[PDB]
């Protein structure tokens, strides 16, 4: 099992650079709007205590340098939605894919196209941690890099990168500018919550093992969902939602192993602790049910 | 600290489907040529024991259906080793600046897995010492390519031909020469004994330090020769002085001498990791090059 990213071409053709004064970052050019972190309107000194509504009333269209490579796109309007700036430009991007904006749930994976100075540099898969951070690989200059899934040539944008936190993990927003997690776009004492294991994905990984004939850990037991959730938390595992149970349905059907039967199996692995699964001693939690199917 | 592939856009616009009869796979369209595995000309029966010069002479241009998202008309064909080259009537307008390179064992590249001419996923792989690669390829992935990108120039280094019985992958360069002792015939084929890419493990241990993980370091040193004795014992590749040189930047950056890191690795091979993990792994990772680490650290 490999972490496979989606082909990045469709997103590559949407990446631009946005500059306010000396502050620069990446933006995303879809039709005639460029989306980017609103913190582009800040000097580094302003970050210590920014008032965005004011910094923005005082900006004008002509203050924003938007560039696709070295070609300037003239801005004809500006607004902010939550923590994202939307710059209306005078050119509709001919390379705009079919797209939507999605707000993903913790556990969901997506591809990150890391970008510097509007120029894509690399692509990799990432999971949204339960504590609403991502364990990304971002260097300074990466703000405005985006995360996405691709579903029949429709690009679902789910993440825009804003910042690195103290412990070296990453935080940002959806494409409506709403942060994942409790973070804010100003310099404070902010820290990631204590993280937990993504139970839904661990179960998907157990289904993957079963599909491949690796099924020693299956037992005769079943559990109630409520009982499972209470025990799981004792081992720093996430409780399951109804949505989780549902996205495990296809793998449940493929293997004929009921979700709550697999939960029983997991509970035992937790209570006794293991002997390998898919030739690994560790339970993997960054492959979703959809990832498992997409690979097998 | 993740495996990071190159952005795949420039390659995506070169992928096409090639079909002969009910045999289909992917092709790479550059200028007015489509490169694909020559085994496209075989039925399953032919593929059991193919005489390719003899099969190819019997084909006409119109036997080849090339599809680019538009049918492209084939106007000429030739074979170069295990790669078929179909000249087509239309030049690919999105051809990047490109080269064909043969990679060295230990080196990494991005794979763009494709099915029916359509890109499906992108990830990094290394060319293993035994000249296989551990890809994520399913049925129909033949003709998917591997590449590196340097300032907009795409260097293609791999074209995918088969999965071996063990679940690893084998293929050719873009000149159609196999990596490893394999052939393009349906017969059971094993690779030689694989070994671990030592220089890469060392690069990855340096990565782990740069990312704030230091539990495996020790105060000890070793000579190159004595390290290599231990490494060969554990089916690791020899570390050369050129490798030590290559590691110079990461050594400079962490203030750990290469031979000091080698002493750490020796202890890891001898003692195991006990309970522990390094950059999330329970296993010593060997598929990041020094260059890959630098490009990210
Ligand atoms: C983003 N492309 C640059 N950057 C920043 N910033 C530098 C800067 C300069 C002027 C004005 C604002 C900024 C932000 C940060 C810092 C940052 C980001 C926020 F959202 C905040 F709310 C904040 F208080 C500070 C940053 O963390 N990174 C970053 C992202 N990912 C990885 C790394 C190593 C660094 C930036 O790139
Ligand atoms: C490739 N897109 C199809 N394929 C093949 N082949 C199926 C087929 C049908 C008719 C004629 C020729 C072929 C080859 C193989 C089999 C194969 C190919 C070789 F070159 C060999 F030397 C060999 F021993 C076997 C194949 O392995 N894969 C493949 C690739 N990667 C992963 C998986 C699961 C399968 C094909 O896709």
């Amino acid at each position: 099992f490999r972490k496979m990213a989606f082909p990045s071409g469709k997103v590559e053709g949407c990446m631009v650079q946005v500059t306010c004064g000396t502050t620069t970052l990446n933006g995303l050019w879809l039709d005639d709007v460029v989306y980017c972190p609103r913190h582009v309107i800040c000097t580094s000194e302003d970050m210590l205590n920014p008032n965005y509504e004011d910094l923005l009333i005082r900006k004008s269209n002509h203050n924003f340098l938007v560039q696709a490579g070295n070609v300037q796109l003239r801005v004809i309007g500006h607004s902010m939605q939550n923590c994202v700036l939307k710059l209306k430009v005078d050119t509709a991007n001919p390379k705009t894919p079919k797209y939507k904006f999605v707000r993903i749930q913790p556990g969901q994976t997506f591809s990150v196209l890391a970008c510097y100075n509007g120029s894509p540099s690399g692509v990799y898969q990432c999971a949204m941690r339960p504590n609403f951070t991502i364990k990304g690989s971002f260097l300074n200059g990466s703000c405005g890099s985006v995360g996405f899934n691709i579903d029949y040539d429709c690009v679902s944008f789910c993440y825009m990168h804003h910042m690195e936190l103290p412990t070296g993990v990453h935080a940002g927003t959806d494409l409506e500018g709403n942060f994942y997690g409790p973070f804010v776009d100003r310099q404070t004492a902010q820290a990631a919550g204590t993280d937990t294991t993504i139970t839904v994905n661990v179960l998907a990984w157990l289904y993957a093992a079963v599909i491949n004939g690796d099924r020693w850990f299956l037992n005769r037991f079943t559990t109630t969902l409520n009982d499972f959730n209470l025990v799981a938390m004792k081992y720093n595992y996430e409780p399951l939602t109804q949505d989780h149970v549902d996205i495990l349905g296809p793998l449940s059907a493929q293997t004929g192993i009921a979700v709550l039967d697999m939960c029983a199996s997991l509970k035992e692995l937790l209570q006794n602790g293991m002997r390998t699964i898919l030739g690994s001693a560790l339970l993997e939690d960054e492959f979703t049910p959809f990832d498992v199917v997409r690979q097998c």
